[PDB]
DNA sequence: GGTAGACCTGGACGC
DNA sequence: GCGTCCAGGTCTAC
């Protein structure tokens, strides 16, 4: 069989994780701003690349199937499903969270109602670090084609499945490379091409490689934080859209435009302790700090789940 | 130390 | 049709 599989088309290549829409919703995790990976292929059936290899993923009330594109079709091992559940961090339980935020926000519990399933991936973090430095000044759409062209370009070359071939996320060394910048600004990454390079060549030339970068997992929050904004094109902003999904730093609140406004419409939020009435790297600091206190230490995991319900209104 | 102004790109809107 | 805005912001002279 050809072309990206469907749970009815190829029945025997799909093997399930117990998972019901309350604990993760696909269509509200996967294009909302957190991974700019994964294309809704067919109806309802998400395809990416994950732990290095492509898959399929589709979900039914109470299971999330997941098919894999590897020599020989078969369904997804135990040991590769593994792979899927950590990488949306399923031992995480989302109901437990959705009740306690609720339980202190009002306003969340009202939102909460609508948008359940709305979890946390867990990221690669080099993926995820160019990935958001591709993302500011950005919208979403156009930040998943600049991401696509980057792996297209760069990247190592998985499977073909139609006319779609999908590509591995380039390795230090290759974002590293010469002319790697003119290249990417031929592909429309505008000035953000400088970034990449520069970022791939401070990591690897200046920090000491991609140790520097897998070791902030075991950092604390503001030495990780602080050491990503060293980074060409890395603002507090993108560093805590990364401390949170692939840094495992789920108090990191990421404030951009949405969350300034949810913070003023939701809950008549203002600078208190700043200067400014508007976003400035003071107010910005207070407001990740105000969304902090009010849900506490997964605050970034509370904050995804309005920002993406901000983005589908 | 804290501020607006510029900035690649392309889909939206309003004149 | 076409100039101003804006999107998961960051980087800089005054
Ligand atoms: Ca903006
Ligand atoms: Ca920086």
């Amino acid at each position: 069989e050809f072309g990206h599989r469907t749970l009815a088309s190829t029945p025997a290549l799909w093997a399930s994780i117990p998972c019901p829409r309350s604990e993760l919703r696909l269509d509200l995790v996967l294009p909302s701003g957190q991974s700019f990976r994964w294309r809704e292929q067919s109806p309802a059936h998400w395809s990416g690349v994950l732990a290095d290899q492509v898959w399929t993923l589709t979900q039914t009330e109470e299971q999330l199937h997941c098919t894999v594109y590897r020599s020989q079709a078969s369904r997804p091992t135990p040991d590769e499903l593994e792979a899927v559940r950590k990488y949306f961090q399923l031992d995480v339980t989302l109901a437990q969270l959705y009740h306690h935020w609720g339980s202190v926000d009002s306003h969340f519990q009202e939102v909460a109602q609508k948008f359940q399933g709305v979890r946390l991936l867990r990221q690669d973090p080099i993926e995820c670090l160019f990935s958001f430095i591709c993302s500011s000044n950005n919208n979403i759409a156009r930040i998943t084609g600049m991401v696509e062209r980057l792996c297209q370009a760069f990247g190592p070359r998985l499977i073909q499945l139609d006319d779609v071939t999908y590509h591995g996320f380039p390795s230090l060394q290759a974002l590293a490379g010469p002319e790697v910048e003119a290249h990417l600004r031929k592909l429309g990454l505008g000035y953000r091409a400088r970034y990449v390079s520069a970022s791939a060549r401070a990591i690897l030339e200046e920090q000491g490689g991609l140790a520097w970068l897998q070791q902030l997992r075991e950092s604390s929050y503001e030495e990780a934080h602080k050491a990503l904004c060293i980074l060409p094109g890395v603002g507090t902003q993108v560093a805590d859209c990364i401390c949170l999904m692939a840094l495992d730093k789920p108090q990191a609140v990421p404030v951009d435009v949405h969350m300034w406004h949810i913070a003023q419409r939701d809950y008549s939020w203002h600078p208190t302790t700043s200067q400014a009435k508007g976003p400035s790297p003071q107010t910005n600091k207070e407001l990740g700090n105000f969304f902090r206190s009010l849900w506490g230490p997964y605050a970034g995991w509370a904050a995804a789940v309005l920002f993406s319900a901000d983005l589908r209104q």
